[PDB]
């Protein structure tokens, strides 16, 4: 998160560190809790991954360094990716980690309420972009969870900001005009989450931007509203 601060304790509970285990352990990308068994997260996080075998969720984590060989973590039983995705800047960049175990909810750990479909319409006014990712271009993975204000953009807007690129409305962006606040690497598949009405909502998934914080250029985010449906149709399978 370029621009961000430090999160407190308990402050994002959906939010995920996704490791992978190959070659040696690593934070990989973000993910948001949304059922018992469920992580929403990025298609792209998983070029390359063979195996869920080679993935561990860790929740209730707000420092990398609580996580050492004795941490627990959930097991991935199943990689489902959204089957229209070619690559994140062509959208449908979502996928879900059916977890091997149930999570089990609390203070440190629980679920975000996906958007509801009566509320394509509304204007979320209270958006905030978190991760454990850089802080600049050339940087490192962060110790502490930051978190970031940021305003949405219309996608007429952010059109506009990315000629030679087709920006659809199963994306949705993000972002100030002069730049400073965004996601960046080590941030994607990881929550933008909007408070309305005293209820967060998972709005979008951080995806792509050109750059990190650029002025003009705001973050590109998965439309997670426009997905509601498949979300369902992969966790809510007779
Ligand atoms: C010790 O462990 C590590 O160092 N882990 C570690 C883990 C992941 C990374 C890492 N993650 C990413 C992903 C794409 C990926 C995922 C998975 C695998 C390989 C590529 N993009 C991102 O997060 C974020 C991209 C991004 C998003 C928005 Cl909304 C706006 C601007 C963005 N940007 C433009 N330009 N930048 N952002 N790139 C790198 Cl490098 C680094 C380091």
């Amino acid at each position: 998160i370029v621009g961000g601060t430090a999160s407190v304790r308990g402050e994002w509970p959906w939010q995920v560190t996704l490791h992978t285990t190959s070659p040696t352990q690593r934070h990989l990308c973000g993910g948001s809790i949304i059922g018992n068994q469920w992580i929403l997260t990025a298609a792209h996080c998983f070029y390359g991954v063979e195996s869920p075998k080679i993935l561990r969720v860790y929740s209730g984590i707000l420092n990398q360094s609580e996580i050492k060989e004795d941490t627990s973590f959930f097991g991935v039983q199943e990689i489902i990716i959204h089957d229209q995705y070619k690559m994140a800047e062509s959208g449908y960049d979502i996928a879900l980690l059916k977890l091997e175990t149930t999570v089990g909810y609390g203070d440190s750990q629980r679920p975000i309420c996906l958007p509801s479909k009566g509320d394509r319409n509304v204007i979320y006014t209270d958006c905030w972009v978190t991760g454990w990712g850089y802080r600049k271009l050339r940087d490192k993975i962060q110790n502490t969870l930051q978190k970031a204000k940021i305003p949405l953009v219309t996608n007429e807007e952010c059109q506009k900001r990315y000629r030679g690129h087709k920006i659809t409305h199963k994306m949705i962006c993000a972002g100030y005009r002069e730049g400073g606040k965004d996601a960046c690497k080590g941030d994607s598949g990881g929550p933008l989450s909007c408070k309305h009405n005293e209820v967060w909502h998972l709005v979008g998934i951080t995806s792509w931007g050109e750059g990190c914080a650029q002025r003009e250029r705001p973050g590109v985010y998965t439309n997670v509203v426009e997905y509601v449906d498949w979300i369902l149709e992969k966790t809510q399978a007779v």
